[PDB]
């Protein structure tokens, strides 16, 4: 698969900044804080390490203005005709898409509002069209996306 | 709504301990690692801050043998009939309890096997009877035991 854009539409620097992406990404430039910002939100979309403290009051663009924070990413799911990596790239899910004949795929996130009990509660969705988005099925504490994609962090 | 008793059945110190319990309670004696144990499975049950990190390798009884950890509370969820608390105290869940006759609430803890993946994957289910006990809904990040229990912890 090819990973295709990123949009957040909310987080502690970002207002509606969308970015298209591929394999073997390089960020870089003046601004340290936005580049650490999104590496955070990919850590945020992608590890369990820091998906299970949750959202903070600091992590939002103005500290009581929108309190909406989704992330999505898409995923470009089909691959080649004389490729038969695409039954066993669809195999992990069963019900997030509704016709075979899709062609992309969406992960998505979404931040309950930090008003009350002061806590984020991150919920994560899938599912191959935008509208009528589904829950990812977690049984016990492990997620169904934990099995599938694994982040290594590394940082000196 | 009284505490009625506590079993544990597999811990880092613990292997076939039963304590009748009450409110109020008072632990004492000469093993510390017992009492802070019993604390730390309290911890396990009761405190999302706790239960968020999962299991280790070295929370069990020997570090292989007998991976299966079960930590059951009973709740003694009727109370008198000239007071309506028993209505309010019920009316938390809905699906738990199968008749509105019941007598005793469980909540009980599991765990998986840490032989694969190395992680604990904390499963929590309660129910009115020791059979067929289902799910708590955890919809987001947080479960609907969450709401019922607050605990503060106090140690200077």
């Amino acid at each position: 698969m090819k990973f295709s854009n990123i949009t957040i539409k909310n987080f502690r620097n970002f207002e509606k900044v969308n970015i298209n992406l591929d394999n073997k990404n390089v960020i870089f430039g003046m601004n340290d804080i936005g580049k650490t910002n999104f590496l955070y939100a990919l850590r945020f979309l992608l590890d369990k390490e820091i998906r299970k403290f949750g959202f903070n009051k600091s992590d939002y663009h103005k500290h009581d203005t929108s309190k909406k924070i989704e992330i999505i990413l898409t995923l470009d799911l089909s691959n080649y005709e004389k490729d038969e990596d695409t039954k066993k790239l669809i195999s992990v899910v069963k019900g997030a898409r509704t016709s075979a004949n899709a062609d992309v795929f969406y992960i998505a996130l979404e931040s309950k509002y930090d008003d009350k009990e002061l806590y984020g509660n991150i919920i994560l969705k899938w599912g191959s069209e935008l509208d009528n988005l589904i829950d990812i099925p977690g049984r016990g504490n492990i997620n169904a996306l934990d099995n599938v994609f694994k982040v290594i962090y590394i940082n000196p």
